[PDB]
C-alpha cells in the first residue's frame, strides 16, 4: 500500500478505512470529544481487538474511572475483560485519585507515570496503550503552558518506547476548540474528534480524523453508532461506485406492469414509485414483497407509516395473505417511526435486518416518510446509503415516494432523488368527469425499453387493474384533463342494439 | 371515549414550529390508534379554491382515510363539494359530489359530470351538445321504415 | 450518557403536572397498532356509503377543505 | 368588458345560511347598491371572467 507511515488495525467497523489503515504504529492518536461522545469505548475497543485478533497485549491506564468499573461496563458490549486482565493480555493500570486525598500531585507523578506505564509495557510486552482522560490530571490547578510540556513529555517518551498509544480528551463545545487546553491538538500526531451534535432535539454522533501526520485519510465527519457491538461507522463517501449490474429480470407482482417494464424489473435495480397520497404506492410494494415470497426468496418491508397489523388488514383486503408470508419465513415486516431515531440509526436498523435474514428483495414504503424534519442533504445522503447497500448486494429495491401535492406536482422528487434511482413508477390521479380516477405510468427504465403510455388502473379486492390510456385527453398530467375528440366511437366494438346478456345466461 | 375529534389541528399549528407540530400529530394519532379510538381531525387548507395540497405541514400520509371539501364556483355562485380521497382498506366513492347545507345537515347530491377542472374551484361548463353526438338530428338515414 | 448500558438518545418533552414529572417518549411508542375490519357510521348516511360502509373503528380520518366548506359540520 | 366592476359575497357564516351567489354592486352618493350576480360568467372568483355565451343547446 502506497503510504509511508506504518499502520495497525483497530478492527472497528469503519475506522480502518476512514484512517486509511489504522493508527500509525509507534505513534499517539488523540481521540477527543464531548461528554458521552464515545471516547473511552474507542480506547477499550482499541485494546480489545488487539488482544482478540492479533494477540497483542495492551495497557489501559484509567484516570477517573475505577479499574473495577471499566470491566463492569465493558460487559455491555459483551467482553470479559476480566478474563483478559486475567490471562495477562490486558493490564489495567489504575491511577484514579482517592476518596480521602490531599491536593497537589501532577508533575513529578507525570514523571513517575511514564516509568510506571513503561514497566507494565515492558512487563506484559504490550503493543497498544490507552490513556483515558489525561485532562482530569490537569484539572487540579493548571494552564496551557504546563499542559503542552507535560503531555509532550508523556507522548514523547511513549513514542521512544515504541507503543502505539491513544489518549482521550474532553471538550465543552462540539465544534469549537478540539480539546480543553486548546493545546493537545498540536502535541499529538493524529487527532480523532468525536462529536454528538444535537439539532432538532435528536442526537447525531460522528467521528472525524482532522489530521494524520504522515498519511491520507477520509476527511470530515462520518456517522457512527454505538450498538451492543460497540462503535459502528459508515464511510458513506468511501462507498465506491462499482456495484454489479445484470440483465436478469424479476416480477413486480403485477403482470401487465411487467410488460410495461420491458419484461419484468431488473434484478439489480433501484425502483421508485411516486404518487400523491392515496394513489396506490403502498399496494404495489405489497404486491412486490408478496411475489418475492411466492417464488421462494426472502424480502423485507420497512413500514414507516402503517402498523404491522394494519399492513396486514389492507394487505389481506387486497388479497395476498401476509400472515402466511411471515410464517413460511419468506417475508419479514419491520415497521417503525422515522421519529424514533436519527437516520444514522434507521440506516443501520435496516442494514442489520438485511444481514440477519439475507433478503433477495427489499421495499421501503415512503422514503419521504424518512425525510420528515431532517435536512434534504442529510436525507439525500441517507437515500444514497440504502440505495448504495442494496445496489452492491444484488438486492432489488422498491422505494416509495409520496409527493406533497396531488394533481399539479411539477416534480416527482421534491427531494431530488430521481437521478440516483434506476427505474421510476408513477401513479397520479386524473380528474375525469367529476371523478377521481387513477392512472399509472412508467417514466424511465435505464436498461429496458418500457411502454410509454400513461395507462389508467383501478383497485379492486383483487388488486391493480391496468386498463387503457387517455388518448383523447390533453393536459393529462395537469390532473384535470381537457377532452378533445377526433373519435372515441371509432370501432373497437360498435354493433348497436342488443350487445350484452345479463346474469341469467349468455 | 370510543370516538375522538379535534377540530382544526390547523388551529394548533398556530405559531408553533412545523416539526413540533408534525410530532404532536403522531402523538395524538398513535395514542388514538392503540387505545381503540376512532378519530376525525379537522384541517383548514390555508387557501380556498386551487389548493394543490390538502393539509398544510404535510400530515396527509400519517392518516388512513381522507375526506375533502372544496368550493366550486358555478353560475356565479359559491357551492360546496365533497370527496373521499383515499381509504387504505375500503373501496370509497371516486366521484366528486356537491352538497347543500340546511337545517337538517348535509345532503350529498350528485357530481359535476358535465364539468372539467373542478379541483380548481372554477370549473369549465362543457355540455355544448351532450353525449348524443352530432347525431341529435339522426342524419336522415332513418327515412326508411314508414311507408303507406 | 449512561456509562455501562444503552439509552434513548435525545430530548423528550415532559410536563410537570399535579401528578409529578410525566415524560412522553414520543419516539419510544412503537408502531404496533392493532387493527380490524370493523366500521362505524359518521352521522352522514350517503357519506358512509361513499367510504364503502363507514369509517373503520381503528383508523384516523382526515377532514380538509377551505374555511367555510364545513368540516366542523361533518 | 374592460371595466373594473365589483362583487360582494357572503363567503361563510357559521350560523345563518347566507347567499351563495357572487353579486356585483356599485358605489354612488347613496352608498353601496348590491345588484345581480354574474350568472352568465365563468372563473368569476379569479377576477378576469370569461362569458360562456353558450350557443343555447343549438336549437
Ligand atoms: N451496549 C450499549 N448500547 C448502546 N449504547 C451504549 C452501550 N454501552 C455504552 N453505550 C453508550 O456509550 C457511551 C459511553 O461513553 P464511553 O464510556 O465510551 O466514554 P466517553 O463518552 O468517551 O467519556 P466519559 O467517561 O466522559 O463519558 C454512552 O453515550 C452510552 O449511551
Ligand atoms: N380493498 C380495496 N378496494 C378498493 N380500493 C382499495 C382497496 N384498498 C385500497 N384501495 C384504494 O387504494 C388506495 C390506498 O392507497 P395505498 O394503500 O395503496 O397506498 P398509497 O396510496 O401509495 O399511500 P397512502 O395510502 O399512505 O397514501 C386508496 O386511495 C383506495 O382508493
Ligand atoms: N343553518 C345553516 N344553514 C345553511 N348554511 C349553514 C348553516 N350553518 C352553517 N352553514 C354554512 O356552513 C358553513 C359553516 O362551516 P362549519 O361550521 O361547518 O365549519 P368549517 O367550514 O369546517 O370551519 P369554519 O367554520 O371555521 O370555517 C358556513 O360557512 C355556511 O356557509
Ligand atoms: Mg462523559
Ligand atoms: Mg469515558
Ligand atoms: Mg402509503
Ligand atoms: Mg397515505
Ligand atoms: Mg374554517
Ligand atoms: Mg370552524
Amino acid at each position: 500500500e502506497h503510504q509511508a507511515i506504518a499502520k495497525m488495525r483497530t478492527m472497528i467497523e469503519g475506522f480502518d478505512d476512514i484512517s486509511h489503515g489504522g493508527l500509525p504504529i509507534g505513534r499517539s492518536t488523540l481521540v477527543s470529544g464531548t461528554s458521552g461522545t464515545g471516547k473511552t469505548l474507542f480506547s477499550i475497543q482499541f485494546l480489545y481487538n488487539g488482544i482478540i485478533e492479533f494477540d497483542e497485549p495492551g495497557v489501559f491506564v484509567t484516570f477517573e474511572e475505577t479499574p473495577q468499573d471499566i470491566i463492569k461496563n465493558a460487559r455491555s458490549f459483551g467482553w470479559d475483560l476480566a478474563k483478559l486482565v486475567d490471562e495477562g493480555k490486558l493490564f489495567i493500570l489504575d491511577a484514579s485519585p482517592d476518596p480521602e486525598g490531599q491536593e497537589v500531585v501532577g508533575g513529578f507523578d507525570l514523571s513517575a507515570l511514564i516509568e510506571r506505564i513503561n514497566y507494565a509495557i515492558q512487563k506484559y510486552r504490550a503493543r497498544r496503550v490507552s490513556i483515558d482522560s489525561v485532562t482530569s490530571v490537569f484539572q487540579q490547578y493548571d494552564a496551557s503552558s504546563v499542559v503542552r510540556r507535560e503531555l509532550f513529555r508523556l507522548v514523547a517518551r511513549l513514542k521512544q518506547i515504541g507503543a502505539t498509544t491513544v489518549m482521550t480528551t474532553e471538550r465543552i463545545e462540539e465544534y469549537g476548540p478540539i480539546a480543553r487546553y486548546g493545546v493537545e491538538e498540536f502535541v499529538s500526531d493524529n487527532v480523532v474528534i468525536l462529536r454528538n451534535v444535537l439539532e432538532g432535539e435528536r442526537r447525531r454522533r460522528t467521528l472525524e480524523i482532522l489530521k494524520l501526520r504522515g498519511t491520507s485519510h477520509m476527511k470530515g465527519e462520518y456517522p457512527f453508532t454505538i450498538t451492543d457491538h460497540g462503535i459502528n461507522i459508515f464511510p458513506l463517501g468511501a462507498m465506491r461506485l462499482t456495484q454489479r449490474s445484470s440483465n436478469v429480470r424479476v416480477s413486480s407482482g403485477v403482470v401487465r406492469l411487467d410488460e410495461m417494464c420491458g419484461g419484468g424489473f431488473f434484478k439489480d435495480s433501484i425502483i421508485l414509485a411516486t404518487g400523491a397520497t392515496g394513489t396506490g404506492k403502498t399496494l404495489l410494494v405489497s404486491r412486490f414483497v408478496e411475489n418475492a415470497c411466492a417464488n421462494k426468496e426472502r424480502a423485507i418491508l420497512f413500514a414507516y407509516e402503517e402498523s404491522r397489523a394494519q399492513l396486514l388488514r389492507n394487505a389481506y383486503s387486497w388479497g395476498m395473505d401476509f400472515e402466511e408470508m411471515e410464517r413460511q419465513n419468506l417475508l419479514k415486516i419491520v415497521c417503525a417511526y422515522p421519529e424514533s431515531a436519527g437516520l444514522e440509526d434507521h440506516l443501520q436498523i435496516i442494514k442489520s435486518e438485511i444481514n440477519d435474514f439475507k433478503p433477495a428483495r427489499i421495499a421501503i414504503d415512503s422514503l419521504s416518510a424518512l425525510a420528515r424534519g431532517v435536512s434534504n442533504n442529510a436525507f439525500r445522503q441517507f437515500v444514497i446509503g440504502v440505495t448504495g447497500y442494496a445496489k452492491q448486494e444484488e438486492i432489488t429495491g422498491l422505494f416509495t415516494n409520496t409527493s406533497d401535492q396531488f394533481m399539479g406536482a411539477h416534480s416527482i422528487t421534491d427531494s431530488h432523488i430521481a437521478t440516483i434511482t434506476d427505474t421510476i413508477i408513477l401513479l397520479q390521479y386524473v380528474e375525469i368527469r367529476g371523478e377521481m380516477s387513477r392512472a399509472i405510468n412508467v417514466f424511465k427504465m435505464r436498461g429496458s425499453w418500457h411502454d410509454k403510455a400513461i395507462r389508467e388502473f383501478m383497485i379492486s379486492d383483487k388488486g391493480p387493474d391496468i386498463k387503457d390510456s387517455f388518448r383523447n385527453f390533453e393536459r393529462i398530467i395537469s390532473g384535470s384533463p381537457t377532452r378533445i375528440t377526433v373519435d372515441e366511437k371509432s370501432e373497437l366494438s360498435r354493433i348497436v342494439r342488443g350487445v350484452q346478456e345479463k346474469g341469467p345466461e349468455s
